[PDB]
């Protein structure tokens, strides 16, 4: 009977979560703060603790962590990051809201994309302003060629997620660990999929909700007893 | 040189403020301790400081010290280990008692002698101290063996249960080549600097590190400081 609490952070700042954010390191805005804050606050009320805790290595799931311990008394827990749970690699399409990239690239292939699980955007080009932002980063300046996106179809986030939540996460799981997890929509939809063995289309249609505890019963062979519950009023 | 050590006691606690001794209790940031500590992450800034691992105690002043230095250096990303084994001294019956609480329980002479002693601990806590349970009994502890536990510490037995984390979890780290940033207190960061300098008991009870400023080591292959070590800011 292990719980498992997974959190998607809320909105970031210059409305990028509405613009592909991706791999840009954008900060939560005061909102979206705000959102981590009541979702930690729901956590205390309902005295949940923890054993250890997993997020990606950008800043908004950082700081929704950061913002989710300190509401709940629990800043002194071990806490692991990884490139893995970070946030879908939209590619070119980073930054650009959905008039840009319908004017860009065209409605039929917006389409396309939209509703495709295998067929990635295109990648992100030297011209791109967040070109070298990104694939310079320090922070993965350790991946291999192969490991470092410059695009990410749903599938490729996903592929790149699992092997973290299976060779880091479950065996803390397995130890009777209680587990916190802190990342993105798709990061998340990766673990989701592969805890209640979804569809590529169920995948494609679930939207977590941001800012509010994701709690999971998993049985002695981490598979969910229960539907997915949330915390709050 | 070879190798650069930062070092950062955590900035003023709403304890500091109150001359309560804080010890092991785990007294947050006042809101100026939030400023001194913000102000070191923007010297770190200002002179382009990068780490790759951090290392803090499980008490939140230093912690959040490490966050808010974080924050300012655009490194939230980066690695952070926690262990008990930086925490602050364990001081004991004396915990969460002010300066005159202290004065008038045990007399100046005592507390005279407690403060220029590097091997005399204070008064235990016992079962009946108020913040006994608080802090014995908090399951951040709960992986301490029986003797790791302190009811008191003297700075000796700080820096000997602090100087085993250094050896055999930050030195080799080093000389792997990682930039280090250590944030913790004035006490556990009394033996690390105690032990890159072999410095006198007497002369490490004269030391006093002043909170939230960063102080940096410029050290050879073999962790020996090539100058003194150097404040950064203002
Ligand atoms: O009583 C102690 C003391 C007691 C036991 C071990 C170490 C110390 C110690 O190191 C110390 C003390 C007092 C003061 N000055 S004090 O204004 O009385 C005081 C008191 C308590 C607190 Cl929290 C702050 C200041 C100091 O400057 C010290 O370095
Ligand atoms: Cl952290």
């Amino acid at each position: 009977a292990y719980k498992l609490v997974l959190i998607r952070h809320g909105e970031s700042a210059w409305n990028l979560e509405n613009r592909f954010s991706g791999w840009y390191d954008a900060d939560l805005s005061p909102a979206g703060h705000e959102e981590a804050k009541r979702g930690g606050q729901a956590l205390r009320d309902a005295g949940y603790e923890f054993d250890i805790c997993f997020t990606s290595v950008q800043k908004r799931a950082i700081r929704t962590l950061w913002t989710v311990l300190d509401a709940i008394d629990q800043m002194w827990l071990p806490v692991v990051r990884t490139w893995r749970l970070n946030e879908r690699h939209y590619g070119g399409l980073t930054g650009l809201n959905k008039a840009e990239t319908a004017a860009k690239h065209g409605e039929a292939q917006v389409k396309i994309w939209r509703r495709s699980y295998d067929v990635p955007p295109p990648p992100m080009e030297p011209d791109h302003p967040f070109y070298s932002n990104i694939s310079k980063d320090r922070r993965y300046a350790d991946l291999t060629e192969d490991q470092l996106p410059s695009c990410e179809s749903l599938k490729d986030t996903i592929a790149r997620a699992l092997p973290f939540w299976n060779e880091e996460i479950v065996p803390q799981i397995k130890e009777g660990k209680r587990v916190l997890i802190a990342a993105h929509g798709n990061s998340l939809r990766g673990i989701v999929k592969h805890l209640e063995g979804l569809s590529e289309e169920a995948i494609m249609e679930l939207n977590l909700p941001t800012g509010i505890p994701i709690v999971y019963e998993l049985d002695k062979n981490l598979k969910p007893i229960k539907p997915m519950q949330f915390l709050g009023d």
